């Protein structure tokens, strides 16, 4: 077949209707930006505040072979001609410690007050 | 007793308070609440088209949008007061510019994009550690 891929290597994923991308990080296992939807209600704390939190991505670290399911994937590091890639080893490092992490907004009444506080005094308050 | 050009209004809902900026003749500028997902479909091959599969970018998570509208529609049956709350810290901006900037942000969305092109700018910025701009909502220009 067709060789493995190595540590750094970006892999671009063909789905059906989109392309999926993911970095390989060794042994099978790729860390990528995932779709994970949530939206909740919460009472914030400081009478309560209101809040609503909205995640629409997390950043896994799943085998190649999960993601990639029965979609064709290839290699493609397309940018190694203008840009440097990192040591491979400096690559995963950075790779692993964003495992976790999620992409999400909070909106309670702060956020509009801090919005109409900056039209009227030019002024981001930090409380 | 009507609000000034540039006056906050603080309206009391059941379960919290929603702000927004007085702009003249019955109106207020707000950021106003607006959740939805929608599908983006992909356009690079738009003119270029040779399968009839639809294909997608990605989606977008939007979870606020500025608006202009009626305080009367804007306040509904709950009550709310003029809170010019930092008046007494230091000194507004003159009214005209006030309206000026809050008019200008009027269709202003805060999103997410989740597609093909923000999860490759997020494996770049592993690969190469080349910087990004939209790792985390986003307000739109
Ligand atoms: C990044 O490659 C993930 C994009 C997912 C889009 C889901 C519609
Ligand atoms: C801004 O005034 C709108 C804030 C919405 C809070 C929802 C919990």
């Amino acid at each position: 077949p067709i060789p493995e891929p190595k540590p750094g290597d970006l892999i671009e994923i063909f789905r059906p209707f989109y392309r999926h991308w993911a970095i390989y990080v060794g042994d099978g296992y790729v860390v990528h930006l995932a779709p994970d939807i949530l939206l909740a209600l919460t009472n914030d704390k400081e009478r309560l505040l209101l809040g609503v939190i909205c995640k629409v991505a997390i950043v896994k670290k799943e085998l190649l072979y999960d993601v990639a399911g029965s979609d064709k994937y290839q290699v493609n590091n397309k940018h190694d001609d203008k840009y440097s890639p990192l040591p491979c080893s400096k690559i995963i490092q950075r790779a692993e410690e964003l495992v976790g992490q999620e992409v999400l907004y909070k909106l309670t009444s702060e956020n509009c007050e801090h919005f109409v506080n900056e039209l009227r005094y030019g002024v981001a308050r930090s409380d």
